[PDB]
């Protein structure tokens, strides 16, 4: 079985995956699932070979055995003559998000306001800020915390999932797939733009890529950089410039994950894959480019220069890193997953 | 060693190959297999020294690393006048075929509709279609694409050979030999003409031979040209009489393969050979005829006029074509295959 079967969430990935698959000439195929925990069941169960995951998803792939095998790496800031997929990964920059017409809503000012989330267990969504939001109040009820959220991947009839929207249709409302109309994190950014939702959890980099014309779909073209406000830990109200020290945490990037038996090859085919239809790409852009979506951040993100290496064969806990583990681990102290509980024997 | 050992598979073919030995004075003789990869496992090990073979089947030969020697050629429209050893090889047609009578069956609504097949790795039968398929849906679960096949050489306990009966008393159900009663391209029409399957995947010149007392057998004898039809890759379904742009592709001629080092030697005994009880023979009727077979397609097609030689000195790759190659090579990045394992490995 030399093909590498990518696991795709929702028709959106999967369209873009059949694509992939008939460029490389089934070099890759596709399986596919409503949501990330169902392909990481198809990749423990052999039916799938591998998927690219936020470091919050990588926790639960990696509690139920998968590994690391490339990571994403985007522009850097440094300028390093080292290659893509030899420069060394960056992180990047969990950021709570508001208009600035909204003024006295500050960090300790949050709860009982409705919030927009990429989806439940993500990392920029999720597990950082509800990790945080937990801590100070000493409270598991980070469920009733906020007046309504939209958390894709909740319980649909909650509160967490009140605010999201569905499709088109309006249906399948709050399933964690970019058919659903604030999935992710354009979508936990469009939630806040429309003012359904009060603060907006998600990556430095959507804000810049979301307003002043960056994207030309409807509601984001519109969207103005000024009218939106960094919330701190320390209580400020500061800039979109400010991120560097006006953000809630660092976050490890979506990375690929397989099975360990399919790791190597996993990789080598993502390498040469990435040479034909990546950024600066034989057939990018002639017949397909793998990290260019029309703006839905589908299979990878899009401003994903190349997929990096990584120091060896690392474990999710080494990649993802010790104190982004605990914090994870601490909040699932909180609540139970399925695909968590039923994994969480292989780790005793 | 002057003789040249021919590989038959099963007894139907190999009581032919025994006549053809006993009027041709032993300048040919007769080795037995069940299957045609058996027959090319055997003149691998120099325990025989030639056959003919289905372009696909000339793939997984050229693989283990025997060469073409002589393509089969048929009766012509155009040309015509250069003398067959020596007429330009046409190609034939891989078509889709189905009752008529199922209106709302055309190529796009094929998934889990019930198939016929000559045999797994065959031109019309499977490569062609099946590599498609799977190019369409970006998938390499074409086993589950059809909800029942007949296609000899699965595995005899899946579902791609639920529907093939075996011989008369139903025993070896699903080899892909002509005791099989659906194998090869007169055995998946007949999975048709009695409506076991839903499409059958042959050549144009299956149809015809078979419709209108063309063949005086039971099934074939009563059967009607227009009750059966041809669907398109647009998705039309047009008569067999508009075979020309309702093809799904062109098929590389059925031809004779040996190893390297006796290759010259079998062309001669053979072009000879067709010479004494070919098409225009001089012991044909008399004694044998080399390219009749009770209407079974047994060791050379049927409808096969001569043996033509190849242009220069061909590789598998240039006599079946880059493209066809390419073709192969794709959809069996979905399957893995014993022979081919074994001579990506042995020969290197
Ligand atoms: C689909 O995946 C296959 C498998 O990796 C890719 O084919 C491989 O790519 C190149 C193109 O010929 C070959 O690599 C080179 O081989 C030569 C040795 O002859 C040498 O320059 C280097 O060692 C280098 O590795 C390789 O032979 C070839 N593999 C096969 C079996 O042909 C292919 O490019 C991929 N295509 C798409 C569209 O994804
Ligand atoms: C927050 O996210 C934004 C958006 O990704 C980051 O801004 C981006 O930063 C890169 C590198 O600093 C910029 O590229 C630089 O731009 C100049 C053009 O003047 C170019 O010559 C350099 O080669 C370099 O790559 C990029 O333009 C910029 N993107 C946008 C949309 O402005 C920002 O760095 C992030 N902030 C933090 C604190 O990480
Ligand atoms: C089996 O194969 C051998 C070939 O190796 C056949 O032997 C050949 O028999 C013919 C006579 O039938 C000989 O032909 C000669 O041709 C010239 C014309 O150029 C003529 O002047 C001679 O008087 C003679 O007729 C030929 O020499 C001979 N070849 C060999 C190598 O001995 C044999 O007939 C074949 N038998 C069957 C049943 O296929
Ligand atoms: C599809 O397959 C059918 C059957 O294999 C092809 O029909 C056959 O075509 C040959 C050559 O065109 C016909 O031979 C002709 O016979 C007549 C005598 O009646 C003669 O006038 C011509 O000189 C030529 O020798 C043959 O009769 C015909 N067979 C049948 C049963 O109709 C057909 O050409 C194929 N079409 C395509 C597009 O591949
Ligand atoms: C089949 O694959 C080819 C490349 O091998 C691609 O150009 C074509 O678009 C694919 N088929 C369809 C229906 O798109
Ligand atoms: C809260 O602070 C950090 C989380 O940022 C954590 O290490 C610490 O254990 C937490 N303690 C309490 C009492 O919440
Ligand atoms: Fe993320
Ligand atoms: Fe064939």
């Amino acid at each position: 079985y030399t093909r590498v079967v990518w696991c795709a969430v929702g028709p959106e990935e999967q369209k873009k995956c059949q694509q992939w698959s008939q460029q490389s000439g089934q070099n890759v195929t596709c399986a596919t699932a409503s949501t990330t925990d169902d392909c990481i069941v198809l990749v423990l169960k052999g039916e799938a070979d591998a998927l690219n995951l936020d470091g919050g998803y990588i926790y639960t792939a990696g509690k139920c055995g998968l590994v690391p095998v490339l990571a994403e790496n985007r522009k850097s800031s440094k300028h390093s003559s080292l290659d893509c997929v030899l420069r060394p990964t960056e992180g990047y920059l969990a950021v709570a998000v508001v208009k600035k017409a909204n003024e006295g809503l500050t960090w300790n000012s949050l709860k009982d306001k409705k919030s927009c989330h990429t989806a439940v267990d993500r990392t920029a969504g999720w597990n950082i800020p509800m990790g945080l939001i937990v801590n100070q109040t000493g409270s598991c009820a980070f469920d009733e915390f906020f007046s309504q959220s939209c958390a894709p991947g909740a319980d649909p009839k909650s509160r967490l999932c009140a605010l999201c929207a569905g499709d088109d249709q309006g249906l399948d409302k709050c399933v964690p797939n970019s058919k659903e109309k604030y999935y992710g994190y354009t979508g936990a950014f469009r939630c806040l733009a429309e003012d359904v939702g009060d603060v907006a959890f998600v990556k430095n980099d959507t804000v810049w890529e979301n307003t002043n014309g960056e994207s030309t779909a409807d509601w984001a073209k519109n969207l103005n950089r000024e009218d939106f406000r960094l919330l701190c830990l320390d209580g400020t109200r500061k800039p979109v410039t400010e991120a560097q020290s006006c953000h809630l945490a660092v976050a490890p990037n979506h990375a690929v994950v397989s099975r360990s038996d399919r790791a190597a090859h996993v990789k080598q085919v993502l390498l040469h894959q990435q040479a034909l239809f990546g950024k600066n790409g034989k057939n990018c852009p002639d017949k397909f480019c793998l990290f260019k979506s029309e703006t839905k951040n589908l299979l990878f993100n899009d401003n994903t220069e190349c997929l990096a290496k990584l120091g060896g064969r690392p474990t999710y806990e080494e990649y993802l890193g010790t104190e982004y583990v605990t914090a994870i681990a601490n909040l699932k102290k909180c609540s139970t997953s399925p695909l968590l509980e039923a994994c969480a024997f292989l780790t005793r």
